[PDB]
RNA sequence: GUGAAAUACCACCCUGGCGCGGCUGGGGGCCUAACCCUCGGAUGGGGGGACAGCGCUUGGCGGGCAGUUUGACUGGGGCGG
């Protein structure tokens, strides 16, 4: 890689878990990027995708504007915006998109489900993060 | 742009691979000191050696033994029915 996050990753940890709050309001200081952030943060799902009965889907907008679907490897992406919003009200829709995932989890799918959500962006790093607290 | 998928820095995952490390399971070899055998001698020497033996536990083979079962009707009983 180059020095963009080999200068940036002595600051952001990947090991030792952590929770939102404390982790969301780097996400735009994380990106080193010359234009327009915009801030992916996902996580993978324990649903077998060799069942099309489990998947889900949908068109829901997120409330502060442009500026989710299944793959068949059983992980989740979607944009939360551009770039925008800035470090501090995160914390309001870092929790935000993140509970309209679990309205539609599937009934017969087993196991723990948000499983490793690590906060990043198109531009940015593995950072641990609770999908809760 | 004629394949529908886009060839960026990224993370998050699929599939096989190596790399390190974490808990590790399995194999091999050598060693002696437990354990075993032995030695005119021994707090020692030689041999076998963590096997074997012995405890607890697992499944198996098991008339060598043990306890029993092996029906009634019936022109006697069995055989047949
Ligand atoms: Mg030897
Ligand atoms: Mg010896
Ligand atoms: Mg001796
Ligand atoms: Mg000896
Ligand atoms: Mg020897
Ligand atoms: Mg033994
Ligand atoms: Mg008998
Ligand atoms: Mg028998
Ligand atoms: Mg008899
Ligand atoms: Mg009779
Ligand atoms: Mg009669
Ligand atoms: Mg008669
Ligand atoms: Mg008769
Ligand atoms: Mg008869």
């Amino acid at each position: 890689h180059g020095k963009r996050y080999r200068a940036l990753l002595e600051k952001v940890d990947p090991n030792k878990i952590y929770t939102i709050d404390e982790a969301a309001h780097l996400v735009k200081e994380l990106a080193t990027a010359k234009f327009d952030e915009t801030v992916e943060v996902h996580a993978k799902l324990g649903i077998d995708p060799r069942r099309s009965d489990q998947n889900v889907r949908g068109t829901v907008s997120l409330p502060h504007g442009l500026g989710f679907r299944n793959d068949k490897t059983g992980a989740i992406h979607a944009p939360v915006g551009k770039a925008s919003f800035p470090p501090e009200k995160l914390a309001d829709n870092i929790r935000a998109f993140i509970r309209a995932l679990e309205a539609h989890k599937p009934e017969g799918a087993k196991g723990t489900f948000l499983r490793s959500v690590y906060v990043t962006t198109t531009m940015g790093p593995s950072v641990r993060i609770n999908p809760h607290s």
